[PDB]
């Protein structure tokens, strides 16, 4: 549930064109439009590497109670443009490639630290 929800806001396997229109589309169908999110990042690629971040293989402790991946991930950060909190929600996209900071529960990712993408 909490895991399954992490995927909803933060996982997108095989995206097409990670541009502005990509954010506005997926932000809508992931239900982050009304009222919209200021900022939100999607990890791409194979699911199993993201879970693995809660094991010793692809993860380290991070700060007080977080975890940060060994490997890097393709990523798409979607940032709100236009101030107003309700749709239509405008987004600028920024693609990148780096490790991720997450929280874990029962060996499964249940939280993304957006601060690293701020």
């Amino acid at each position: 549930s909490r895991y399954t929800h992490f995927l909803t806001l933060h996982y997108d396997a095989k995206p097409q064109g990670r541009d502005d229109r990509y954010c506005e589309s997926i932000m809508r169908r992931r239900g982050l439009t009304s009222p919209c999110k200021d900022i939100n990042t999607f990890i791409h690629g194979n699911k199993r590497s993201i879970k693995a971040i809660c094991e010793n293989k692809n993860g380290n402790p991070h700060r007080e109670n977080l975890r940060i991946s060994k490997s890097s991930f393709q990523v798409t950060t979607c940032k709100l443009h236009g101030g107003s909190p309700w749709p239509p929600c405008q987004y600028r996209a920024t693609a990148g490639f780096r490790n991720v900071v997450v929280a874990c529960e029962n060996g499964l990712p249940v939280h993304l630290d957006q601060s690293i993408f701020r």
